[PDB]
């Protein structure tokens, strides 16, 4: 399972990474803090998972998870994130989850778990 | 597909009757406009949706959810409601969907179609 998370702030991030790498096999196989690269990834990578922040640099985390949410075969996306004003767009992007910081080791853990069957099952 | 309408305003309700009734084959086991007299029904009665809206009489529209949300064989929970500071918690217990009042019809008609899928597919 391939995913990327873009999370401009690195202690954000290096907390993510080590609960995925400890508590799925997932493959994390990239991490941004600027939103165009992410853009740049997509195209010449395909991923099946995307955590994100959404003040992020360049495109925004609603741009750009609405975006994605238009490729076929599209990645599951999951918001991580302090700010609580973006969840009705992400109902309305279809999003898997919307994980409001600070958060507990669990619910990140129970989402993960959930991801991974909801990938399996796909 | 048994669905119950959970709202306080006649002309809401009849806007939404009207759009199941016609673009689904959902049957409209009950309109309720209290959030105890859904409670008391669901004690009788099982349903496979409810659509709610959030500031209900008796027992507020998300207390109701996240209860519900902890039932064996749950009905699938679709919010739409004017009020848009609840999606977060709406994500926490696993809502269906969370659609904004004042909605466009097509909305409310392509939910009900990914609607029907997820409960035959379920």
């Amino acid at each position: 399972m391939k995913v990327i998370i873009v999370e401009d702030e690195f202690l954000a991030q290096q907390e993510l990474s080590w609960l995925i790498n400890t508590h799925s096999q997932m493959e994390i196989v990239g991490s941004f803090d600027d939103g165009l690269d992410v853009l740049k990834f997509l195209q010449h990578n395909k991923v099946d998972a995307i955590f994100l922040d959404i003040n992020i640099p360049s495109l925004d985390g609603v741009l750009l998870a609405q975006n994605i949410s238009q490729f076929a075969h599209k990645p599951f996306i999951v918001f991580i994130t302090a700010w609580k004003e973006h969840a009705v767009e992400a109902f309305e992007l279809e999003a898997f989850d919307y994980i409001l910081k600070p958060y507990q080791e669990s619910r990140i853990i129970n989402m993960l778990q959930k991801l991974t069957t909801a990938w399996e099952q796909q």
